[PDB]
Parts: structure tokens; sequence; C-alpha cells
């Protein structure tokens, strides 16, 4: 089997991407944030505290003839950005772009943190990291990809995120028309439950390439590119007027400035992030100060190849017995 779904930016800045997901019988369609940095499929639901729902589409298990309470099961997650949610668990039929999993754990939110409430466009998350990170207790549950894997034509999914435009998640096949040149594959460590890999280095604009190992995760659920402070400093030093602002919480720059590209290495291959991808607009309405899309990972404890990086590539998440990651230009 295969599946193929369009993923759509939630706003004009590509702050996140939502993908429609069918849950239950008859189908309830929710727009979920596909997140290769976590491993829970959780949704706004009829069980969510009423005051914490503000425009989201909810899953109502009682209206699904295939929903079954996973008795005794609870879940609770906190994300790197300080947000969180928790609740109980159902199993139900879940379909993505034609690909159907029966008995998928659907984690129903009783509580969500304010950032989730305040974002009307995201109805939940669909985690695509390794199932070892799944928070369901007492019995850890598998991700949608893990459940589908054996049935897929090939045990892979791909992320093709657009810049200020829709893109595609495919399951079970590699669309050879979706990228240029070849796909370069690189090793993955699953020891922290992430799609964790080591970039071979970077360049800033037309600058020479710096060969240096950068361990990080391929994370569709994180908006920006978070790299070591040395790397980030070298980037913004090439932007006139750029500065790190403690009050804003990162590098900002005047919108009149031209942003250089940023290149990262995948083995001997090179992925070029155009400068425009690194502009996240005014810090506040009407401000001439713009927020940067490359920021320091210092104090996160890990480097994160988020959407800013991934949307410059066609990315293969290869779930073979030994997982690997593939990157192509496009």
């Amino acid at each position: 089997s295969t599946g193929s779904a369009t993923t759509t930016p939630i706003d004009s800045l590509d702050d996140a991407y939502i993908t429609p997901v069918q849950i239950g019988t008859p189908a309830q369609t929710l727009n979920l944030d596909f997140d290769t940095g976590s491993s829970d499929l959780w949704v706004f639901s009829s069980e969510t505290t009423a005051s914490e729902v503000d425009g989201q589409t909810i899953y109502t298990p009682s209206k699904s003839t295939t929903a079954k309470l996973l008795s005794g099961a609870t879940w609770s997650i906190s994300y790197g950005d300080g947000s969180s949610s928790s609740g109980d668990v159902y199993t139900d039929t879940v379909s993505v772009g034609g690909l159907t999993v029966t008995g998928q754990a659907v984690e129903s939110a009783k509580k969500v943190s304010s950032s989730f409430t305040e974002d009307s466009t995201i109805d939940g998350l669909l985690g695509l990291a390794f199932s070892t990170l799944n928070t369901v207790s007492p019995t850890q549950q598998k991700t949608f990809f893990d459940n589908a894997k054996a049935s897929l034509d090939s045990p892979v999914f791909t992320a093709d995120l657009g810049y200020h435009a829709p893109g595609t998640y495919n399951f079970g096949f590699i669309d050879t028309t979706a990228y240029t040149g070849s796909i370069t594959y690189t090793a993955v460590s699953t020891k922290q439950g992430f799609w964790e890999w080591t970039s071979t280095g970077y360049a800033v604009g037309s600058g020479t390439f710096k060969s240096t190992s950068i361990d990080g995760i391929a994370d569709t659920g994180t908006t920006l590119l978070y790299l070591p402070a040395t790397v980030v400093s070298a980037y913004w030093a090439q932007v006139s007027g750029a500065k790190s602002s403690s009050s804003v919480g990162g590098y900002v720059f005047p919108c009149s400035a031209t942003l250089p590209s940023f290149t990262f290495g995948v083995g001997s291959a090179r992925i070029v992030i155009p400068g425009d991808y690194i502009d996240f607009g005014p810090i506040s309405t009407g401000s001439s100060s713009c927020f940067g899309g490359i920021q320091s990972s210092a104090g996160i404890g890990i480097n994160i190849f988020g959407d800013v990086a991934l949307k410059a590539a066609f990315v293969v998440f290869n779930g073979a017995t030994t997982p690997t990651l593939g990157f192509a230009s496009k």
C-alpha cells in the first residue's frame, strides 16, 4: 500500500504545516501537525476542557463505530517549546492520503496548554519519530508509520515541504519526479528516539564550505533551524544590522537587509536554503525588526533541522531495519 497527502502552511510565514487525517467511522477529518520530532498521535476532542477549545475541529469518539477505549491508558506530553497536553486513549481507524491503519492509538486530549488553544488551525499532532518516545502508559503505543510499515510497498515516508506553499507527505514510495539529482542517504541514530543524523558542515552565502560534524534531528514539527552558537553567529555576521536580542529571544535583522543563503552538508552533497526562507517577518506588527529563521540551539541540548532546513529538500525517512535519512535538492 501507499498513501499521499498534501500538507499546507498554517499561515503566511510557514510557522507550521497541517495535513488532513481521517479518524473513525464515519470519517472525522482533522488537520494535524505531522511531527517527525515526537511519537504521539493526539487530537482535540469532545473530552477537551471546553475553555481550552477555540476554533479547532474535535474528534468525538462516541460518534465513531470503530472507536474503542484503550482501558486504563493515559498520556501526557511536554514539547521543546514549552507546550503540553494530556488525556486518555482510544483505538480507531486512521487514514492519511488513502493509507489506512486499523487499531491506531488516538490520544484524546482532556487538557491542552494555552499555545494549542490559541492556534485555531492545528487540531492535533501526528508523531512520526520512533515509537520508543510514545508517552502512553502503561502500554506504549506505536506511531501511524510504525503500524503501517509492514503493509507499505517500501518502509519509508517522505517529507516535501513547500516554501510559502503546500507540499506533500508520501507513505510507502519515493516520488522520483519530486526532486532533482540524486538522493544522498546518511546514517541515523535512534538512541534518543529521533531521526538523528550528522551533517558534514555548512556554508554561508557564497562562502567556502566549513567541514564540521553537526549532530541534529530532522524535525518537521519545529519551525526554525537551530544550530550551534558558533555557526549561527557566523551566519548573522553576514547580515548588515543583525543582532541577537535577549528581549526578543534570538537574532533579529532589519527587513531592508538581504539574507544570504545557508548551505548544509549531507555527506558529500549540499542542500542550499535560500535566504528568503530565513525571514520570519516583523517581530510585532509594524516593526522594522524581523525575526531570523536560523537561531542558536545552545540550551536546547540538541541541534534541530526544522522546517527552514527541511523545506529546502526532498527528505526520505527510511524505516528499514536500520533506519537512514535521505536528502535531495528540489
